[PDB]
């Protein structure tokens, strides 16, 4: 007989290692012999030394969300001693490459790669400063790379955090930031115009802007172009210094920052 290891303590889990702790046995021993199993029947046992004061072991290279059992070996060059069993699962491993698609004023597409361990269900929250958190349902199940966050506010930096379930476990986060897109101005209507001049107002979108851009460029014919710059508080435009009889196409677009909604368009003729 060789006395057993005892109290096998298990100090680390993560998605391909595991770390554990025994007492050390009372022969005296030249090592001990650590080794892991799936607790099913197939797959790959790893085995690793350890020498005759260690009391501890990391054994790397495992696979996420695998039922592995753990055998410690007393050792002496007659023999060995009976194994002290202890088993753990591994955590499911991080999903990566968070993809924004079809970035549109209301809805993100988003998609991901699915981990190699296997997932349950996954949890999409998303958020932003302007409509807080919000959790997607139903949970997108193991089988999917693909998710639609719809209803969002406009002009918002969203966080995207995607994180897979497999039973009691949670993987890491895997975290995305994306912008939703401004909406434009509506109701382009033209106040008045002059053969040389014309004024158009528009209803603001809803969203908190740092300007406008309105361009002013003729149709059917060539000829100078306008562009002008407004504070983010306008609602009208007047455009000065314009060609006579001429057809005149009037684009306002929506700044915020780095981020330009589409043109609220509107053609008008000057007069002649």
């Amino acid at each position: 007989e060789i006395d057993k290891p005892s109290q096998m303590q298990v100090t680390d889990v993560q998605d391909n290692s595991i770390s554990v702790k025994w007492l050390p046995s009372s022969s005296p021993v030249t090592g001990y012999r650590v080794t892991t199993t799936p607790k099913n029947g197939p797959g790959p046992t790893k085995t690793k030394t350890a020498g005759p004061d260690q009391t501890e072991m990391t054994i790397e290279g495992l696979q996420p969300t695998v039922e592995y059992v753990v055998s410690v070996y007393a050792q002496n060059p007659s023999g060995e001693s009976q194994p002290l069993v202890q088993t753990a699962v591994t955590n499911i491993d991080r999903p990566k490459g968070l993809a924004f698609t079809d970035v549109d004023v209301d809805s993100i597409k988003i998609a991901w790669e699915s981990p190699q361990g296997q997932v349950s269900r996954y949890r999409v929250t998303y958020s932003s400063p302007e409509d807080g958190i919000h959790e997607l349902f139903p949970a997108p199940d193991g089988e999917e790379d693909t998710a639609e966050l719809q209803g969002l506010r406009p002009g918002s930096e969203y966080t995207v955090s995607v994180v897979a379930l497999h039973d009691d476990m949670e993987s890491q986060p895997l975290i995305g930031t994306q912008s939703t897109a401004i909406p434009a101005p509506t109701d382009l209507k033209f106040t008045q115009v002059t053969p040389t001049s014309l004024s158009a107002q528009w209803t603001p979108p809803n969203v908190q802007l740092t300007g406008y851009r309105v361009r002013v460029t003729p149709k059917e014919k060539t000829g100078p172009m306008k562009e002008i710059n407004l504070a983010p508080d306008s609602s009208s435009v007047v455009v000065s210094g314009l060609m006579v009889a001429t057809k005149y196409e009037v684009s306002v677009y929506a700044l915020k920052d780095t981020l330009t909604s589409r043109p609220a368009q509107g053609v008008v003729t000057t007069l002649e």
